[PDB]
C-alpha cells in the first residue's frame, strides 16, 4: 500500500465525466474539474487539463497523468502551508499517507480547518485525535471513506485499506 493506492481505493477510476459525492463533475481519479453547475464549462476544465479536445472522455493513461499531478501538488501544497507542514513533518509516513488523503478530497483550506485534530495529531495523541476527527461534515457525509482514514491516523497500520 501507499498513497496511489489507497487514493485509488477511495476515488475510484472512471473514464468518462461523473459528478462526485457533493454533486461536482469530477473526472478519472478524483480529479475535480469544477463547481459550476455547466457541464459544458466541466467539458472545457477538461479539455484545457489533458491538452486536447477530449468531448467529456479520457484513456486511463491520461487519467493516470492528471492523478500523479495532483497527488504531487497535494504534498507540495502541505509543505508550503504553515499550518499543515509541521503536523505533517511530524508525522510517519503511513500518517503522512492519510494526511494527503485528506487534503486530496477537501483542499489544503479544508484540512486547516482541522486545527483541533491538527494539534492532537502532532502530539501523538492517536485515539484522541480519531474521535476529534469523526466529530466532523466530512465524517458525516463521506462515512466510509473517513473511517478509514481515520483508522489509518489511529493505527499508523494499512489495516483499513487490506481488503481493499
Ligand atoms: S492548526 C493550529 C496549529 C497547529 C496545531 S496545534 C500548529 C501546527 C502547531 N500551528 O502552527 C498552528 C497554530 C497553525
Ligand atoms: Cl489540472
Ligand atoms: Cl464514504
Amino acid at each position: 500500500m501507499n498513497i496511489f493506492e489507497m487514493l485509488r481505493i477511495d476515488e475510484g477510476l472512471r473514464l468518462k465525466i461523473y459528478k462526485d459525492t457533493e454533486g461536482y463533475y469530477t473526472i478519472g481519479i478524483g480529479h475535480l474539474l469544477t463547481k459550476s453547475p455547466s457541464l459544458n464549462a466541466a467539458k472545457s476544465e477538461l479539455d484545457k487539463a489533458i491538452g486536447r479536445n477530449t468531448n467529456g472522455v479520457i484513456t486511463k493513461d491520461e487519467a493516470e497523468k492528471l492523478f500523479n499531478q495532483d497527488v504531487d501538488a497535494a504534498v507540495r501544497g502541505i509543505l508550503r502551508n504553515a499550518k499543515l507542514k509541521p503536523v505533517y513533518d511530524s508525522l510517519d509516513a503511513v500518517r503522512r499517507a492519510a494526511l494527503i488523503n485528506m487534503v486530496f478530497q477537501m483542499g489544503e483550506t479544508g484540512v486547516a480547518g482541522f486545527c483541533n485534530s491538527l494539534c492532537m495529531l502532532q502530539q501523538k495523541r492517536w485515539d484522541e485525535a480519531a474521535v476529534n476527527l469523526a466529530k466532523s461534515r466530512w465524517y458525516n457525509q463521506t462515512p466510509n471513506r473517513a473511517k478509514r482514514v481515520i483508522t489509518t491516523f489511529r493505527t499508523g497500520t494499512w489495516d483499513a485499506y487490506k481488503n481493499l
